[PDB]
């Protein structure tokens, strides 16, 4: 199934934050309505916050996360969770190798903000 | 129901990261085996990262997140989500006021690292 | 924070299923737009499906689960999960006593159907 | 990533319940320690419960859900979510066709019981 794609509330600010846990340099791309809106990169095996940004979900609300290492797309796993019918997290894990820890880049999207 | 309390695997490193979305200064305290292991403070209405750290869950694996604003305990919501039977997120929202957006401090705990 | 309340898409069929795990007879009420739309009762300590029903979320999409044991409301915990940006689960646990297993009545709401 | 595989605490009773939403007859196999422990089958486009059972997670705790329709495995999506650090849901959706509703067989595993 498709992973890393989320329908957010339209026209709404959200946070997107990426963590790295791999020997490989991660590159995380965040697309809003199919166009790159943010790119984060770094290399850490200790959960460094390689990027954090506030974006607007735009007219369609479509947000997609893509991860690559040295130009190779990582395999993604994702889900969205909603607490108290209001607080949202869209969660992404990714695997760049063979150990299947799925933490090589971890991406958390949160809304609402403010 | 109790919120913000998670049982991690014993002796395991985990990330903890806090974001703020409120007029009030947030104080986030992270307890491991009932003792304070990290404390973050800050104020933002734009999802600023007010702290990030790597901790070890110790022999008990018990991790607790508490949030207060000017000494007043915030009401918490929480859950844990596991993707592909491997990647764990323990998620906390908190409310310091009347609007019930539950994002006043948002805390993300993730493991495994590395 | 409020628990057991979910906003579904309007005029949408959903499934609701209740399980019991307690010495006490569980009564599960499912409200749509603040009116009872399904009720299930029973006693099991082995996860009996005390009822399952297909309901329509109607014009408001407001669905609320309430649980009681001989008139006494149980304490609720809930969340919603979305898989592949499409498949929705609204989850409820409840506690009727002191052990905090929160499985005394468990309720799962799922959509879309068909 | 692998989907439909969950590690439960060892030697723990769990419930498993399957629902159908498709023109096709669903076959759901539940493995414990890599051997079939339960098999459900049925056909419904209205979320009928096609099987429910209580099982033991056994010495390894490894539980796997497989779904087959019209002679081929369906594509699976899954996650585990834990409420109040106590109540566990392991959730599976599956797609037997092209519409990508992922509800064709829906499987809910819950623990602890009793
Ligand atoms: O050296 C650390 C390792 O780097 C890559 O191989 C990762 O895929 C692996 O999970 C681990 O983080
Ligand atoms: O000024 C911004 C506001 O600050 C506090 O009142 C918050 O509880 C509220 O959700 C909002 O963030
Ligand atoms: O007798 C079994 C017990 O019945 C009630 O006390 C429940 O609250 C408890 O969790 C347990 O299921
Ligand atoms: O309308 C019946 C249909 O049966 C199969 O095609 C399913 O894959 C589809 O989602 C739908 O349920
Ligand atoms: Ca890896
Ligand atoms: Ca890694
Ligand atoms: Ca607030
Ligand atoms: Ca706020
Ligand atoms: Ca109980
Ligand atoms: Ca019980
Ligand atoms: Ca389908
Ligand atoms: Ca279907």
């Amino acid at each position: 199934a498709t992973q890393g794609v989320f329908t957010l509330p339209a026209n709404t600010r959200f946070g997107v934050t990426a963590f790295a846990n791999s020997s490989g340099t991660q590159t995380v791309n965040v697309l809003v309505n199919n166009e790159t809106a943010a790119t984060f990169s770094g290399q850490s095996t200790n959960n460094a916050v390689i990027g954090t940004q506030v974006l607007n979900s735009g007219s369609s609300g479509k947000v997609q996360v893509q991860v690559s290492v040295n130009g190779r797309p990582s395999d993604l796993v994702s889900a969205q969770v909603i607490l108290t019918n209001e607080l949202n997290f869209a969660l992404v894990g990714s695997e760049d190798g063979t150990d299947n820890d799925y933490n090589d880049a971890v991406v958390v999207i949160n809304w609402p903000l403010g």
